[PDB]
């Protein structure tokens, strides 16, 4: 009975994909209303077939969304990107820091706090210290917004660098734009393009 009824959504949803999106003013609401129904009503009743849709409609939605440079600082369209990583590639360093980079040529979260926080972040965890730092300093530099936040984000970072005795002897910057240089699109999405 509930199965069933889950199924007609899916197939409602993905229809609508179909017929209504070339149409819409606002084409990212479809994809995050079917996402959110997704990650909630239908991986919650079968988690595996949730989890293959939840993956596919994402890649979906960010390959249809990406050139349309009205949504280039949608923060709606970055938390998107932020929870793919997240997600879908956060045993893999190296996709996840080519989708940071991908984003970061497209201009697509280049003005927005977020976008620097999270590949700061990253850069963090996979312990390019100085890097991350630089990171932040970048957004700043960008005037992103919401720019207090940015601002004690990257204080609270100094805080954890300080724990950890590290400081300087510009290499850093240097370091981080060679690691900025655009090289190729992360996998998932040259396997969408090519499939």
């Amino acid at each position: 009975e509930q199965h069933s009824q889950l199924n007609q959504t899916k197939i409602a949803y993905e229809q609508r994909l179909l017929n209504d999106l070339e149409d819409m003013d606002d084409p990212l609401d479809l994809f995050l209303d079917y996402m959110i129904w997704i990650s909630t009503s239908y991986i919650e009743v079968d988690s595996e077939s949730g989890q293959e849709v939840l993956r596919s409609t994402m890649e979906r939605c960010l390959i249809y969304i990406q050139d349309m440079e009205t949504y280039r600082n949608d923060p709606r369209f970055l938390k998107i990107w932020i929870w793919y990583i997240n997600l879908f590639l956060s045993n893999n360093f190296h996709e996840s820091e080519n989708t940071f980079k991908y984003m970061f040529n497209k201009g697509i979260g280049t003005k927005l706090s977020l976008f620097y926080e999270e590949f700061s972040k990253l850069l963090e965890n996979a312990q390019f210290f100085l890097e991350a730092k630089v990171l932040l300093e970048l957004g700043a530099e960008n005037n992103c917004r919401p720019y207090n936040r940015l601002l004690r984000s990257l204080s609270n970072y100094e805080d954890r660098l300080r724990e950890m005795n590290i400081v300087e002897n510009p290499d850093s910057r240097e370091r981080l734009k060679g690691r900025l240089i655009y090289r190729t699109a992360p996998f998932f999405i040259r396997k969408f393009l090519t499939s």
